[PDB]
């Protein structure tokens, strides 16, 4: 496939159109496929897979939990990528990547998607222990 797309697009400076959310994209891709990335996620996920058990009632301990969660790996995240951007924002970028999410690859998103999504989250862990009993 082969267009030409270039005219009505942006005014004269680019960043939050294209330009720049694509380059922290890549920067992100950098870090998931990270080692160091590798060992903390399965480090953290080897106990809250545990706690996150199938239940009919709720615990109070997935507030704490859940916590730890936004502070240990989403702080980490973000921690990474201001290292080379101090005017970083992740705030208004998360907000708008909900949006973005049509056009940026929705399957690395889905990952990060558990800073909200409890629903992804909780799924994520059933789906890791499901692995354990050889399934899929």
């Amino acid at each position: 496939m082969d267009a030409l797309e270039g005219e009505s697009f942006a005014l004269s400076f680019s960043s939050a159109s294209d330009a720049e959310f694509d380059a922290v994209v890549g920067y992100l891709e950098d870090i998931i496929m990270d080692d160091e990335f590798q060992l903390l996620q399965r480090n953290f996920m080897d106990k809250y897979y545990l706690e996150f058990e199938d239940t009919e009632e709720n615990k109070l301990i997935y507030t704490p939990i859940f916590n730890e969660y936004i502070s240990l790996v989403e702080k980490y995240i973000e921690e990474q990528l201001l290292q080379r951007i101090p005017e970083f924002n992740m705030a208004a970028f998360t907000t708008t990547l909900q949006h973005h999410k049509d056009e940026v690859a929705g399957d690395i998103f889905d990952m990060l998607l558990t800073f909200t999504d409890f629903l992804a989250f909780k799924e994520m862990f059933l789906d890791y222990r499901a692995e354990k009993e050889g399934r899929g």
